[PDB]
């Protein structure tokens, strides 16, 4: 009985796992978006209850309704109406250093949150992060497609936070989790370093080999100065390059990324523009081609 309540409209993005499509509330005229996921081909389980547990945070997509006829399950949620973060940020010829600083902060208190409820994202890319309208405002930000993310828990099924570590988790679940949080933060990297220059770190657009892609991954080196870097802050280039760290072990957590002076004193940061690379249609390819090449063996 998902459509006695919504009336389905058009795709909003499709795969070999899911589909996602606009639907429109039948008894109040509002838009939401629905995910329809084939539980055949995959268990939603994890995902539908992250989004029960956490989608009240004001910057995670909020979950509206949930239906599962046997076959599909149907998770309704806000439509997002601004498009992906990085896009729009990317199009905007007068974004400054004090306004990137305000839009990490939101991100990185949001995942700050995921993480010390034991909730790891695994798919933190720039596509994923959206504004739910057009307002231009970090409260109108959402992240979005919990679909990879995962709870903590122990061997018994109880779900666990990493502050109480008294009931057993298997050593190998729990040094996972220890990569797949510092893979949350190093993706914040990719997008404050795009968000400051406009170009991605590792690729310069979609027909770059994944082995290039991986080769400058594994360098653990990047360029922090050059025609659009001379003018940003040195601490911007501090925090970038920790959140790139290439070893997992010494890069920021969220708590250290919020505790940085760029974040921290936004105020003593630059109001002026940016001075960056004006091709966000190059930075979408080249962004695919990053994530593509790390989720090979996915
Ligand atoms: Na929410």
């Amino acid at each position: 009985q998902f459509t006695d309540g919504y009336e389905v409209k058009e795709d909003i993005g499709v795969g070999s796992y899911s589909v996602c499509k606009r639907c429109i509330h039948k008894a109040t005229n509002m838009e939401f978006a629905v995910k329809i996921i084939d539980k055949s081909k995959r268990d939603p389980t994890e995902e539908i209850e992250i989004l029960l547990r956490y989608g009240q945070h004001p910057n995670i997509i909020t979950l509206k309704d949930v239906y599962d006829d046997g076959k599909y399950v149907y998770v309704v949620t806000e439509l997002m109406k601004g498009g992906e973060l990085l896009d729009k940020i990317l199009r905007q010829k007068f974004f400054s250093e004090r306004e990137a600083s305000a839009v990490l902060f939101t991100i990185t208190k949001t995942v700050e949150y995921l993480h010390a409820q034991g909730v790891v994202h695994r798919d933190l890319k720039p596509s994923n992060i959206l504004y739910v309208d057009e307002s231009g405002n970090p409260e109108s930000i959402r992240i979005c497609d919990f679909g990879f993310a995962k709870q903590l828990r122990a061997e018994n099924g109880l779900l666990m936070t990493p502050c109480y570590t008294a009931n057993f988790v298997a050593p190998e679940v729990l040094e996972r989790q220890g990569y797949d949080a510092a893979c949350d933060i190093w993706s914040l990297g990719v997008l404050l370093y795009t968000m400051l220059t406009g170009y991605t770190p590792f690729a310069n657009g979609p027909d770059d080999t994944p082995e290039e892609i991986l080769a400058r991954i594994g360098s653990g080196k990047f360029s922090l100065s050059g025609g659009y870097w001379n003018s940003v802050s040195d601490t911007a280039k501090d925090l970038v390059s920790k959140m790139l760290h290439v070893d997992p072990h010494q890069r920021l957590t969220a708590a250290l990324v919020l505790r940085h002076p760029w974040i921290v004193h936004w105020d003593q940061l630059p109001q002026y523009q940016l001075n960056r690379q004006d091709a966000p249609h190059l930075v979408k390819g080249a962004m695919a081609a990053t994530y593509s090449a790390l989720n090979r063996n996915q």
